């Protein structure tokens, strides 16, 4: 893809969390040929002299006490001399891959998951606005994780992101309403993060451990750790953290109708583990995010067309109450124009164009008429920055940032065309977004920026996105011109 940031193959780094320990067995006789070299952590022996021995030659007899469950539900609690463990299976490269990291100390955990669960499930969730909703899973993922700090970041259209809603202890600094460029979370990340929607770095500073061998010999590449619950992140992402100050770091997709919509990031100013089925709790609170986002976008969805179609109604009634259409149109410009939250529109009904409202002047329009007859657009055309695909008008963002225009005729250049002003957004980046990161030179190493401070910018020339209701309200009003 486009940047070397895209390039690293983060699931082949082969590497592991030093806090666990990874084991893959081949065949059907289980014979060790991947371990990770701390694997004595567990094992009691020095894993090299384990690989191509069977499994019940080299696994804890309380680990082979529980393969039976493990097999059947690939997971299971087991009591070791180190403590209590998570055992987990899965599948990679045609090997059955057994992954230990340390257990749930709290018995109750699932029970105070219950509690929270209960706070975003409630009856009448996210009444006081989404963004209550977004404050309540912040809160709630802090809560049951007990990290430091906690954001809620949504991916925006170019893939660069901004903190929405942020959850911290008192005195923690914060990135609330700050924007991240895209470069931040790199294309193959957000391909792995669709499909394995959670993932922890108990410790931002501790070194990998390798595996053994460093292939899979029958492939020659190391083992494909995509669903590895150890797996180490790439190194450039660990100086990033540090940069931040981030000791631990924790993360979960939102996954809204099938695609990457944002995380719930989490960050601690130490070191942390976070036990496998308390990271599975915290699955269930982003889950249900996305389900009550869902729910009130379409809820809002709903509540919109059915403002338009009232406007649509309330027209026809103005309408053969007396007058030609362009006086009915005239006297009900307030509701003409809010049919798509516009601030003007211009009506070709046949002649010179009836301006309403906000529009450039008449020159302009005849001008963009002309033009928008030439385009392919089938009945409806529209964009939120007219500037770049018609430059007559891309000094008039004062009136005509967006439009929205629809066919009245076949052939003929008539139209309705609804226009909006730009809406500047001043934005904060969380460091320049002019140096995303700092390549040594002969860009061959790279690393991440040094400074998250503020970074001002003003976004012009763009107005307010038309709005799927927008679009649906000029379809029904075409029926009327
Ligand atoms: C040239 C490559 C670069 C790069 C690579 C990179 N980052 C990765 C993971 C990752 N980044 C973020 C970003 C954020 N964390 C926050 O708190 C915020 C905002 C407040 C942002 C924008 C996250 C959350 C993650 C996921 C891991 C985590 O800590 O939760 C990865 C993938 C790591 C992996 O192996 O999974 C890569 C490759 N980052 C850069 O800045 C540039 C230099």
């Amino acid at each position: 893809d486009l940047s070397q940031c895209d390039r690293e193959p983060i699931h082949l780094l082969g590497g592991i969390q030093s806090h666990g320990v990874l084991l893959a067995f081949r065949g059907p006789d289980r014979l060790l040929e991947v371990v990770s070299a701390n694997a004595q952590a567990l094992l009691g022996r020095p894993p090299e002299t384990l690989l191509g021995q069977p499994v019940g030659r080299v696994l804890p007899a309380e680990v082979l006490a529980q393969w039976e469950p493990l097999v059947a539900r690939g997971s299971v609690r087991v009591v070791l001399p180190a403590g209590a463990y998570r055992a987990l299976l899965h599948e990679s490269d045609g090997l059955t891959v057994l992954e230990l990291e340390p257990a749930e100390l709290q018995p109750g955990m699932e029970e105070t998951a219950l509690e929270v669960v209960r706070r975003l499930v409630s009856p009448l969730a996210g009444v006081k606005g989404t963004q209550a909703l977004l404050q309540t899973a912040a809160d709630t993922v802090r809560a049951l994780t007990g990290f430091d700090r906690v954001m809620v970041y949504r991916f925006d259209a170019d893939w660069h992101g901004e903190v929405l809603a942020e959850s911290k202890r008192g005195g923690m600094d914060g990135f609330l309403g700050m924007h991240f460029p895209a470069t931040d979370i790199p294309v193959q990340a957000r391909a792995l993060y669709t499909r394995n929607p959670l993932r922890l770095i108990a410790d931002a500073r501790a070194r990998p451990v390798p595996l053994l061998p460093p292939v899979v010999p029958a492939l020659g590449r190391p083992l494909d750790l995509s669903n590895s619950a150890l797996r180490s992140v790439s190194p450039v992402h660990l100086e990033y953290l540090r940069n931040m100050g981030v000791g631990a770091s924790f993360s979960l997709s939102l996954l809204k109708e099938g695609v990457l919509w944002g995380l719930i990031a989490c960050h601690h100013l130490e070191p942390l583990h976070i036990s496998h089925e308390r990271r599975r709790a915290c699955e269930v609170l982003t889950q249900l995010l996305a389900l009550q986002l869902s729910a009130e976008e379409r809820a809002a969805e709903a509540s919109e067309d059915a403002h338009r179609a009232a406007l649509l109604g309330q027209l026809a009634t103005a309408m053969g109450e007396g007058g030609t259409l362009e006086e009915v149109l005239e006297k009900e410009s307030e509701r003409v124009l809010a049919l798509t939250g516009a601030a003007g529109v211009a009506l070709l009904l046949g002649e010179e164009p009836l301006l309403v409202g906000c529009t450039p002047a008449q020159d302009e329009v005849e001008a963009l008429v002309a033009w928008l007859a030439t385009q392919p657009f089938q009945t409806s055309f529209h964009t939120d920055r007219l500037g770049t695909v018609y430059p007559p008008l891309a000094a008039r963002a004062d009136v005509a940032a967006g439009i929205l225009a629809v066919r009245l005729a076949p052939a003929a250049a008539r139209f309705a065309i609804w226009f909006r002003p730009e809406v500047a957004r001043t934005i904060s980046w969380a460091g320049n977004p002019r140096k995303p990161a700092e390549p040594e030179p002969g860009h061959q190493r790279l690393h991440p920026r040094g400074s998250f401070q503020a970074w001002e910018e003003t976004v012009r020339d763009t107005s307010l996105p038309w709005k799927r209701a927008d679009l649906g309200a000029a379809e029904g009003f075409r029926g009327a011109l």
